[PDB]
């Protein structure tokens, strides 16, 4: 097996979980420890589902920037013995771009699905129903309902969660390991 799809299989595996909140179906990237994040508009409440299994979240983080606007991250604290493998070393220093990436999406209604959404570029403001956003990255896909929380992937590296689209082109919030320290 050749090296990109031993890392996304191995990332689904340790690192990409199925998970519902009241809002529906997402899927949710474990950090380090018992640190993982999923877009905002998830609405984590005080438990969440997590693969089969109702978990405990211990803290809510929703990231916002200087001038106090959405960055549609949430970092979610969990209550359980598993430690997630850490890939904060995959995460870069700053958002960054990438070609050909792949979004690595993991829920009960598309498990273990892989989209090849292209080449990620900066991309900044975006209004996301109503709310403006920073910080995005888009891609020319015409990514759909259900995928939100996908990993944005590319050799080796975890630089956005997916948070949009406009049914021409999809929007990733990016990745920055600061994030996570
Ligand atoms: C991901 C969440 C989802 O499935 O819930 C809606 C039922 C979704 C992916 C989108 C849908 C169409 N194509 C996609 O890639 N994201 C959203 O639906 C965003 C929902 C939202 C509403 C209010 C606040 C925050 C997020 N909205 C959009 O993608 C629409 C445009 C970016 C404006």
């Amino acid at each position: 097996m050749g090296p990109s799809l031993d890392f996304a299989l191995s990332l689904l595996r340790r690192n990409v979980r199925q998970v519902q909140t009241d809002q529906g179906h997402f899927t949710m990237l474990g950090v380090r420890d018992r640190l993982a994040v999923l877009p905002r508009h998830s609405q984590p409440g005080k438990t969440i589902w997590i693969e089969h299994k109702l978990v405990n979240i211990l803290d809510a983080v929703e990231l916002v920037d200087e001038q106090g606007v959405n960055l549609e991250l949430t970092l979610i604290t969990l209550d359980t013995n598993e430690k997630f493998r850490d890939i904060t070393k995959f995460i870069p220093e700053n958002i960054s771009t990438a070609s050909d990436a792949t979004l690595v999406i993991n829920t009960e209604h598309m498990p273990s699905m892989f989209v090849p959404v292209g080449d990620v570029v900066q991309y900044g403001f975006l209004n996301l129903s109503g709310k403006p956003t920073h910080r995005t990255m888009m891609y020319n896909f015409p990514t759909k309902a259900g995928q939100c929380g996908g990993v944005v992937t590319s050799v080796g590296k975890v630089i956005g969660i997916h948070i949009g689209g406009n049914g021409r082109q999809g929007f990733c919030a990016g990745l920055k390991r600061s994030y996570f320290a």
